[PDB]
């Protein structure tokens, strides 16, 4: 029981919203109305993600996410878009049941400027920090150019991140005393021979790269990198750290970010694959959290936690 | 044109009104169901409008040029392909906590398009769903195709007399074979089998029997069209007949992907709301699958 | 590569029995691949189980600091079924017809499968096998070890929190208040139906605190917690928000998952099985309490 | 029977994580052990399938034509495993690359069998031998060149499809003159670059190009013929290996991607995706003579 389906769903408009421009040229042909419908399902898809996004980036804006309570919340809205992203991967299937002959056969009916023109795309790339001829949808474009990426908002969270305390934890500190500390002993370990110093010295030099601020603020500048340095920390802190309660949850935040991160590429790969297959990375927001991942620090250097709390 | 314009979104993207929000307490996850459902029924517009046009493909008798038979498995193919995103598309309402459902429940379905396809493929069973339940099924529309086939002929190839007569044969050899087992445990074993095996085999020859379970409602081809399936189903392998059977292959799996699709929408409203079935169309096309007639046996073409 | 992956077993593993018989179905090999990697997933399912199942054994569970690897492991075994299900397309490319030609030579079963299904706690083979299936039978199934777990939840302490107390007076008062918006406008159809929605969601919000209808339910088999792990659910569910029953609530939803999945599976087991040769959750009680439809407003303030 | 049909014993007894070998068990390498383990069981089944349809071409069976379905079903058969081995990635992106760096220790690691498959469809000890195998015998698109060249209707003592093409286009864009104007000029260049042997030879030399130039005419007439019985299922084979050379690449892509989540565009069948590409008017496509098959 509920108001009628139709109505409710506003069927009305969605379900009379589908004109082949074949049809209104006179040579109706079969095959674009999968076209209309599977773009129009994308764009449906794609007004959900920017819905659960501008929820999320609220929750940071507001300061609401400083209250522990609501990071569940964040977390199932965050992986909910990944979910729909994969579906949306996923949905690229349907229209390779389309043949290039049977899509030329209606290609001529077609613009060529707004080949992507997915304005909710590009929403939704601003909105989460990625790197048009529009009127009042220019002026949408330009708020979300404007307001504070999501990227934003969790670097500000990340730099927040307890532990990082120089007058407590001291993590950064510990860190960089007990990774310099174990090459030392690696080096007097080392003190085969030339290709296993050489390994010695590249690793060092990745391993001593973090404590270089400067060189990050360059890369910043350069834009090899995106976060804070002291966001970096934050990141690393509950990656090291992520068995810790008030840390478990914020490491799944940071793990779906990644994942996001990659479905964006591959959703952005297949629409490429298929417009070279119908007529024939720095897109990474969050690059520095997969890069953290790659920081291999043994085990035996990461610094103990005291009774802490 | 332009994309929104072209796509016309002005439309499709200004159709989420969210009945909380409309009452005062707008809750986040009511647009998750509003979009969702809203997917499904584009998705269901698409396999109609598909459905629809291989149906008039049989009507307007085009189906009679061979030539047509690509873009008709093509087309039900798509349908299966979109059923099975439809399928996977269940995974996005299973992001939404019972819970947080109950939180918009008070707020706030039967889809007119999925009764029009149930109807258009054959189901049991303003007023469009007239002309769905009048018009001819696919399932119809395929039984007099199935009854043209080839082969059927009695004064021709005379498949199904051969048949009977080479199954009736082949099993008295089987008979003659179990006979002499020297009153042995296995023996009595064995011939359980054969007379099971010679129970199903020949019914198959039992017209009444159909026209009973026709009745009944257990099948739903004519006698006819089970000849011109199985003719199909064992002589695939010939050109002419290639992609019949894979016409008839995609029919079983968008049977059973519509199956699927009822399944997971009760199992989604039991995990909401808190508190095969006569819907296979095809069940015929199953059912000869299953007859394990020897290969031997089988009539030989030359 | 091939020796630390131990292929030298993994390949070479394969017997048409077609070809041993003399002919060869050619379609065969796919159904020995099939069911050889449905049991490479078995084995790893098992192994990630095993695993939960210890660290509440081994009593680490009680340190939460563990809970992020207990989710981490159950979603992973949610992932590899899903797979598992979509796995199922790859033997739906062979042709009844097809099967036929080579089901002659097979006989009427994975031992790893009835494995899992003891150890999550549903409800022949060789001897040292056998010996498995005893161990399988025997030792503590995860419902079980969930169940204990479950009733140490906090919150459920009546010199504490009370949580039962305050639901049933909570719903107790509710239900009055609608009982007095009942007949608040004239005795109409609408509010006829109103009334009946009413009297049976009464029956059921308060058969929540029939601890003797449970203990029947448990005996005749209809439910599977214990009535204090019940609550130490609900007490998770509505106030999952609260940073200690964040990832609980999580490990709850995952354990649901993997009850519709492994559903799922042997629906498209058996449909498989009409498909070539012709012609119940164990944590019931977690999908029951989420139907429980409390509104929100009544839920006991945590102040 | 069971354990013994599917030699289980061997299957079941593979899994040796070399850190409990050594003495620091860790977990999730039981993962990377199984997942690597299923990759290579399906590796083996697409080799199967695959090395069975180009036995149907070596052997030539596919002349029958009754044989063509069995083709189809075995080549979509690849496609279905190998969309499952896309998905699969799935699994292991259920590991943190922190947990695999308390692993990474015992690492070393490219699958003989991938090679083999890549060598077999035709990508540009004892397993050494076998690898030699693989680069020494006819790939499938060695046989597809073969099977594309005898298509019907190529004959130019026949329909000369080629012939009426290069006519009526030119024709065609004759009418079009006599009727952007650099979109035209453009198009022309493409349009009739088709018609180029020379261009396609030294392409085909320097490997931009992998079909022989009668392929490539064979291809088109499948393309543009396909409502044609005796095309119907020939298209759908077509089709079925441009899906496979994606789907190669999509795994490709994702056992990259992986690696660098984990330690921090040339197809086969090129030339069929190209023949895709040039978008000749439906009106110029050369009719079928009443002489139709
Ligand atoms: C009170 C707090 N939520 C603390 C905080 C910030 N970032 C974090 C990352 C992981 C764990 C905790 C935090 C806040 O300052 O918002
Ligand atoms: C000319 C025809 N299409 C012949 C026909 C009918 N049913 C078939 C099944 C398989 C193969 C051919 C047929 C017709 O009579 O429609
Ligand atoms: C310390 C504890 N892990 C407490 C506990 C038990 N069940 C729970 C459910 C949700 C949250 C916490 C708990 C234990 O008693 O083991
Ligand atoms: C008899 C044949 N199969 C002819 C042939 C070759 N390629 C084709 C493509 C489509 C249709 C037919 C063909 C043969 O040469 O084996």
């Amino acid at each position: 029981g509920g108001l009628i389906y139709g109505n409710y769903l506003h069927l009305e408009k969605v379900l009379n919203a589908q004109e082949l421009q074949s049809e209104t040229k006179g040579n109706k042909i079969h095959d674009e109305h999968l076209f209309i419908i599977t773009h129009q399902a994308y764009e449906l898809w794609f007004k959900q993600i920017l819905w659960e996004l501008d929820s999320v980036r609220e929750i940071f804006q507001n300061g609401h996410v400083r209250d522990e309570r609501n990071m569940l919340k964040v977390v199932s809205r965050m992986h909910r878009v990944s979910v729909i992203l994969k579906l949306l991967v996923q949905q690229f299937s349907i229209l390779e049941t389309m043949t290039a002959l049977d899509f030329n056969d209606f290609r001529e009916y077609l613009s060529p400027a707004s080949g992507f023109q997915s304005l909710q795309f590009r929403l939704l790339e601003n909105k989460i920090g990625v790197l048009n001829f529009k009127g009042e949808e220019n002026e949408l474009l330009l708020k979300s150019e404007q307001e504070k990426t999501l990227l934003e908002l969790v670097e500000a969270w990340l730099e927040r991140t307890p532990g990082l305390e120089p007058h407590g934890f001291n993590f950064w500190g510990k860190l960089e005393k007990n990774i310099t500390r174990g090459l030392e002993e690696e080096f007097i370990r080392i003190q085969e021979k030339e290709e296993q110093v050489a390994e010695f010295q590249k690793q060092k030099e990745v391993l001593l790269s973090l404590f270089d601020e400067k060189r990050h603020e360059h890369l910043l500048s350069k834009g090899e990198r995106r976060l804070s340095y002291r966001a970096l920390q934050g990141a690393l802190m509950i990656y090291f750290y992520r068995e810790e309660p008030r840390f478990q949850v914020p490491f799944q935040l940071l793990t779906s970010l990644m994942d996001i991160d990659s479905l964006m590429t591959k959703w952005r790969y297949n629409h490429v694959c298929m417009v070279h297959r119908m007529l024939g990375d720095r897109y990474k927001v969050f690059v520095d959290l997969f890069n953290l991942s790659t920081y291999l620090i043994p085990r035996h250097w990461i610094p103990k936690m005291n009774p802490t709390i």
